[PDB]
């Protein structure tokens, strides 16, 4: 049992985020990797690691916790390092002798405003050498000096970054072994064509933020003198035959030569977010000059205070064959016309249209069947009706636009976060096949009656989520005989009403109905038919509702409502102000169950007895709740139960014989929990148990002899893990208090 | 000592002994005691013992035990000759209780098991003045019929009071005592009223028949209608001797047909309820309306025709006769458009003050109708689709909170919209309007770039309420032709806020010189464009709670370092759920000098620089409660001589400074419960000074019950000016023994 850190094979020394003071000296022999990351620690000495020679990487980001000391050739010995993770850690400096064996070094987010050759120069083996976010926006610093020629010694890196620090022009003497170079937010205006002239092997380039557009800049934004765009020489480019990703976003661009792209014939992503290009999207000589790219973003280059019209772009777009993506956010206008979009409309291999964030207030939908194959049509965020993660993208967030989940099932359609306020006969018509629709967001409080989705009836994930939408028709959506996922989330508006009426029969009449979401909806009274019916049904979350309500005890109506779910396996009812549940109504739950929460409710009571009607269930979540027994006859009540999850209720005692004999238990989560000990008989099991995790931290422990025959059972069983041991922690005595159970002299 | 468990008070000597895991009566109670509350605790045993040194009590609560029945002996309480007044609600009783004492005024037996209404229980009791018997079979709870045992309530000819609804009785008992002022029978399973259910009883003011005969569609509870969902049957004479009737309940009574006969001997009527009904034909031509002179209340909400959407609502042209109308509730009536001529009838009402008309899925309103008449202050047109667990002390079929704000009701005429689709405020909406001093457009999924023109023609609002919309703030001038505006809520319109690539402005702040409140809460706001501070010379709270402080004032920012500052009257701010983990110094040493109050509450902050309160001259109470900090200055009164509350619960404190108690000077209130406290120590209470402390919280820290903490002890018993709440969970946490042992035993 490693202490403190948790081991495993993938051979990983896991010891992050423990509170560490030092380098404990307690690491196993076979350990390759260290992460000590978010610990207290301030020393480093040529003796922290001394019996750790198989070390490959370690890894110190964030120590202290809120200056790292590392003293000249601490890590010197380490003659396997290769890679040193340096992040944030106040460091004033390189430090001096690290090892000559690393491949990696970062010492991103440091105060490092010198990067000399004593530093690195020496560090001949290196791929990747992070120095970012060293002197940046309002912070206490100086212009970075960086020694001259110091790079040219790294002859096979291949990947520098010195993005967010001070630098006002390119380094000299690169190696030419590079391959991506991040130059982002370096106060560089001018790019002459010796920069990169020698860098035949980069295949990105990063000058993003340098003469950045500070209109409305959501950080502290310093422009070039009168907004002036960035200075790139027309030959800057010209021996840079492999750039694949090419980031010029935020440099206050007006025109792009198209002779940037003469001698880069393999550009596949162009990153042009943040610039003033309205006026070459119109034109666009540049367009000519990109056969084989891939993605385009061209966002955020609206001009500011105008609302035209009408988007305008060039014909010379058409030249893009190989486009895949092109995104098109926050360049402001009114209407989307059919014509306007012509010049899109024959690229082979145009996938994605990102127009979100436009105030866009009309569409002609028809558009969008002529085109050849579009499967992401993005208009969240417009007006339709009827701090800085350093090693994420700094303009946008990475993920997807489209759910996974929902894109898989085919073409999709995100009409989100609009003014869709009721949804009539043609609104959908001239569409294409659509599989996957968001109309999440749209203020919609219309009566659903069958017709509203004719036009695509085929879809398959419907996302309905976040509006007012009035449930006062049985015959609801039953046009989408496909349909496979409805998400009904936080429609509580007539919900939450008693006097109104409320109709969820239309559920029954799906027959490929598999996942269906109704929380967050204050569900608490139903019209005429109380009863959710569903043949196919296998998923159904109900958190957030008023089962409190629809269970009192005195009222009998809801005491089947899931019954009917015949094929359910998965049920969420969380949060739904439970204090118990009536046994009759616990029984009347699918018997096909294999997952059931009920956490973040207010239970003071459950019945163990009625799990043997729960043949396949194999995991209970009870967390989060208020329950003080655990009954101690579990191996009679089932059989399948893999995972009992405990934690934050207000468990006292653990019963002897407990574990009895449950065979299949193999997680069980104690955390949180009113535990001040635990007895020998609590823990025999004398079947065969499959138990493999038990999790204790945040019970006040008693330390005294009687945490003994715990602290035996664990040298007893050393294939059961304990996770944070450091946080499982002796409450009394005095001087006990904060000790870990396991640091104690029994 | 102290009191134990009980928290002792004189009011009018009150012993409250509430909600405390009371395992049995205790005997440690003040014998200068009058009022016992032992409501929700775990007593299941109630003997002549139980209240054995306590000749004092007039009153005993002992509600809701045992908490997850109780059991009472013949006469555990005719020992106490000044009870008056006892509540034993539910407690799960099988029987009204054996030798009662005879002093008794008041009986509660709600929420129990009782079917017997029997002499041997009640007719002994002739002192009782209100008798309260509901709420013991009702619904689907497994329920035998209530037996009311023959004249059971003659003698009983103090009796002003009897409740006996939500109970299986089939008909008005006899022989009632003709004292009773209420009577309460609403949902008893009675479906006829006879001639001779009520004529002895010349003093009623007040009757509830309320869900005999209810209307049972679509109801929140499991309802019974009557046999064909048929009427309540009422004797045309059957209310002739109620002369003194001013409140009649028919709720939910499937009436079709008001008899105008009811009323003829009913000239005092000021409230009738007949929600629920099928009065839609009635109020169309109801010639009851013509009886009721000196109606103050009619409530006729909840009669709409099932699956009809009528295009107009038909107003009896009768309703004109009711001269004394302040309010009329039409609710659930449900029709799509208010015309003009609709409510002729109504307008020359002279006090008719409050119309209601939530929940009608009304579309169009013809708002100048509103002009016409005499004095309406409350317009109530909430959940609509305008465009461009039963507490049995509570009313059934309705809240009882008010339809409008008080706050916002107080300073004139109100008009409440909202919960409609009023998605844009175009340049007419708000035309032939009374002179609004209060309006509410809360939840109208409004999106529009306010531009200072869209409430031109109600340009004397003193308080907006526009929570909950998605309102695109892009335009400075911003509803700066409100020059009167006092209250401006703004809670909940996070849509655009949250998106840092559009424009955000608030400079339309400082323009308003009479603004007072201004809640700009869960808005997600951590950017605005070009103005980064909010300004006014009159604005004296500001909650900003909910919102990204933590990125304002992230460390390598310094352009939000004044955002507060210009703020120059402020005297409450509220800046909780801001994610902070650290305010710098420089930020914090800008907020208003003039701050009396200062909430930082809910936030993870792992340090305070205490030293900075030293800016703070005026600062009153200061709030932290539900963060992570562990220190504790120990030079307290070098910073602050202002300070009355300090709220620290909730953090991870596990030390007091030596001396800390008694640096507080003017601290009143110390609040450290929820830490992490061991001990305090001799140095932590030893004070140079005598301690200006009125009220310490240390409930739920981890105390380490050993000889260690006599000292404190003795602190407790000395200063017994120092109140402590919650003893009980004053608790040991060691050794064990004893955890849960309160330090105070
Ligand atoms: C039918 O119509 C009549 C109205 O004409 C209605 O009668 C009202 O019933 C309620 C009880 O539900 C009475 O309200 C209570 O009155 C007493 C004494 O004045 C108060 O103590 C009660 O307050 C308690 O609880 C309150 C909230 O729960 C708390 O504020 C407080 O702490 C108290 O513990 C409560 O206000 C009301 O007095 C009568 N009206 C008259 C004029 O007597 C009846 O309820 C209707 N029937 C149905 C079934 O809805
Ligand atoms: C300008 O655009 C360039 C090119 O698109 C951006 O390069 C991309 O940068 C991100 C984050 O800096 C890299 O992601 C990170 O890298 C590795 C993947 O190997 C992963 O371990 C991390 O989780 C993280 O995902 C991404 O690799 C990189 N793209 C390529 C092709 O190298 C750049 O971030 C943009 N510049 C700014 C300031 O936004
Ligand atoms: C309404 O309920 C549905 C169904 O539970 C929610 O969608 C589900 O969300 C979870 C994420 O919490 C998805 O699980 C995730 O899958 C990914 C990738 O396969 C995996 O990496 C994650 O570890 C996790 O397993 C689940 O796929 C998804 N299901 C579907 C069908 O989309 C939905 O989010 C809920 N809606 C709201 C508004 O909360
Ligand atoms: C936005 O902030 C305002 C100002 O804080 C909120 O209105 C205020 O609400 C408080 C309750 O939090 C009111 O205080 C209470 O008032 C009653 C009446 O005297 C009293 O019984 C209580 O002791 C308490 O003091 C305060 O009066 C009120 N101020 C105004 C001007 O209305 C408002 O609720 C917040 N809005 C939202 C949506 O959260
Ligand atoms: C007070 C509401 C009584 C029953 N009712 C009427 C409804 C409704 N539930 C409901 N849920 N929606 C409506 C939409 C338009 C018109 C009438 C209705
Ligand atoms: C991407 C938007 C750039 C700046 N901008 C344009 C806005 C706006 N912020 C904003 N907040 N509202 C708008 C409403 C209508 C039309 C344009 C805008
Ligand atoms: C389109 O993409 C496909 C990959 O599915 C690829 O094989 C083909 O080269 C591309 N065509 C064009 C014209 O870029
Ligand atoms: C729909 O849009 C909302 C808001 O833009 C987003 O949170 C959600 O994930 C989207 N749903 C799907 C299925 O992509
Ligand atoms: C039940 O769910 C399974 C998915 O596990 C599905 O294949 C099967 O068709 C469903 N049964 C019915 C009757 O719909
Ligand atoms: C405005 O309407 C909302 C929703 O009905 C309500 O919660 C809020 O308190 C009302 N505001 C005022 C000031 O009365
Ligand atoms: C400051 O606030 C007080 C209290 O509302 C008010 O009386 C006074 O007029 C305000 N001062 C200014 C300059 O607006």
């Amino acid at each position: 049992r490693s202490y403190p850190c948790d081991e495993k094979k993938q051979v990983i020394a896991e010891c992050s985020n423990r509170r560490l003071q030092e380098v404990p000296q307690t690491v196993g022999k076979y350990v390759t990797e260290l992460d000590l990351s978010d610990n207290f620690i301030t020393h480093i000495t040529n003796e922290s690691f001394q019996g750790l020679q198989n070390l490959t990487k370690i890894n110190l980001n964030h120590n202290p916790n809120v200056g790292l000391n590392i003293t000249d050739g601490a890590f010197l010995n380490l003659k396997n390092l290769r890679e040193l993770l340096l992040e944030d850690n106040q460091l004033p400096q390189i430090p001096s002798g690290l090892p000559e064996s690393l491949t990696e070094l970062s010492l991103i987010q440091n105060n490092i405003y010198n990067i000399t050759k004593e530093g690195i120069s020496r560090l001949i083996n290196l791929k990747n050498l992070y120095l970012a976010w060293n002197c940046y926006f309002n912070k206490v610093c100086e212009k970075t000096n960086i020694e001259d020629g110091v790079f040219e010694t790294l002859t096979n890196l291949e990947l520098l970054s010195l993005s967010f620090n001070s630098l006002s022009h390119v380094p000299p003497k690169l190696p030419s072994s590079l391959r991506k170079l991040f130059l982002s937010n370096t106060q560089i205006k001018y790019i002459s064509e010796e920069d990169f002239k020698g860098l035949i092997n980069l295949t990105l380039l990063d000058l993003s933020g340098n003469c950045p557009r500070c209109f409305n800049a959501p950080f502290p934004c310093v422009p070039c003198d009168g907004g002036a765009s960035i200075n790139i020489d027309r030959f800057a480019f010209q021996n840079l035959t492999q750039l694949r990703y090419l980031n010029l976003s935020s440099t206050s661009l007006r025109k792009i030569n198209a002779a940037w792209f003469k001698n880069m014939p393999h550009l596949k992503v162009l990153d042009l977010e943040f610039n003033y290009l309205v006026g070459e999207i119109a034109s666009g000589a540049f367009l000519t000059m990109l056969p084989r790219l891939e993605i385009l973003d061209l966002s955020f280059n609206y001009i500011k205070g105008s609302y035209p019209q009408h988007i305008n772009i060039s014909r010379n777009f058409s030249k893009l064959l190989s486009l895949r993506a092109l995104h098109l956010r926050g360049y402001v206008f009114q209407e989307l016309r059919e014509d306007d979009f012509q010049p899109l409309m024959q690229l082979p291999n145009l996938s994605t249209i990102n127009l979100g964030i436009n105030f866009i207030k009309q569409i002609d939908f028809k558009l969008f069947q002529n085109f050849s194959n579009l499967e992401i049509i993005y208009l969240s965020e417009n007006r339709i009706s009827p701090e800085f993660d350093p090693h994420s993208n700094f303009y946008h967030f990475t993920r997807p636009l489209i759910k996974p989940q929902c894109a898989a099932y085919g073409k999709a359609l995100d009409l989100s976060l609009n003014s869709i306020f009721f949804i009539g006969p043609n609104q959908f018509e001239n569409l294409p096949d659509i599989a996957c629709l968001n109309l999440s967001a749209n203020s919609n409080a219309q009566v659903l009656s069958g017709t509203e989705f004719s036009a695509i009836p085929h879809v398959k994930y419907l996302d309905l989520t976040n509006n007012r939408l009035d449930f006062d028709n049985a015959s609801a959506l039953t046009e989408l005989s496909d349909l496979e996922v409805l998400d009904l989330s936080y429609n509580s508006h007539y919900f939450r009403i008693a006097g109104v009426t409320h109709h969820l029969e239309f559920i029954q009449n799906f027959t490929n109905l598999k996942v269906l979401n109704l929380s967050h909806n204050n569900i608490y009274t139903l019209t005429d038919k109380y009863n959710l019916e569903s043949k196919s049904l296998v998923e159904l979350v109900f958190s957030g509702n008023r089962l409190d309500i629809l269970w009192n005890d005195d009222d009998n109506r809801y005491i089947s409502i899931f019954k009917g779910l015949k094929n359910l396996t998965r049920l969420d009812l969380s949060l739904n102000r439970l204090k118990h549940i009536p046994n009759e109504a616990f029984l009347n739950l699918p018997a096909s169950l294999t997952e059931l929460h009920i956490n973040d409710n207010m239970l003071k009571f459950f019945n163990w007895t009625l799990l043997q009607q729960f043949p396949r269930l194999e995991l209970l979540d009870l967390r989060g709740n208020k329950l003080l027994f655990l009954t101690d006859s579990l191996s009679d009540f089932t059989s399948s139960l893999r995972t009992l999850l405990l934690s934050h209720n207000r468990i006292s005692h653990l019963p002897s014989g407990f574990l009895s004999e449950v065979s299949s238990l193999k997680h069980l989560d104690l955390s949180s929990n009113l535990l001040k000990t635990i007895n020998k008989s609590a823990l025999e099991t004398k079947t065969t148990t499959k138990l493999s995790m038990l999790e204790l931290h945040g019970n006040p422990f008693e330390c005294t002899c009687d945490i003994g025959d715990f602290r035996r059972w664990m040298d007893e069983h050393l294939n059961v893990k304990i996770p944070r041991l450091v946080d499982v922690i002796c409450a009394s005595p005095g001087d006990q208090r904060g000790k870990s159970i396991v640091s104690l002299e029994l």
